[PDB]
């Protein structure tokens, strides 16, 4: 809802690519990078998603994380 | 041209995506379904899209729907 | 690294679509367009890149075409 915390994430990949979220705080991070692949047309065994140098679990949420709106999320293809 | 006014528009996914598009005001809505399906590898019949929760027709245009400079539309998947 | 001079870049389609690129002022488009073409399901030979007019060779670079910060790639389909 509206009254939620939505924070604006960044998500760049190796390749130069930028590409934006809107999830709320305590969204699972499963939720973007199953979307991000699906839409990109990459696979997950194929890259790997990292924030702030840590690699990025299913169930950890920005709010977990401790990310601030409008951070980035680094891909990497493997 | 640079003569007409040309609206800057997030297309906002139940999955946290936020896909920017910039077409002419009184372009119809089709010119960005079309380019979001194919793009985003989602099929129009399992994808719907609203704009303050009105369903977008084809010949819909962001001037006719009293949409302003970067507005959202929604999508859902079905 | 962070002591490089990074150029944040839109490319827009003639379908109104707006994708976003950050890379080094010195980096080949070449990273850009395989990038592009992978991601929004597009072959390279369908489409052409150009920039100010001029199409952009392989090689040639964001610094050697005099681009700037926010500056935009146009995408035709063939």
């Amino acid at each position: 809802t509206e009254n939620n915390d939505h924070i604006n994430l960044k998500v760049a990949g190796q390749d130069g690519s930028v590409v934006q979220f809107k999830i709320k705080r305590h969204t699972p991070l499963s939720k973007l990078m199953k979307a991000y692949c699906e839409r990109q047309g990459l696979s997950m065994r194929q890259i790997r998603f990292r924030f702030d140098g840590q690699p990025i679990n299913e169930t950890d949420t920005p709010a977990q994380l401790e990310m601030e709106d409008e951070d980035t999320i680094d891909v990497f293809q493997q």
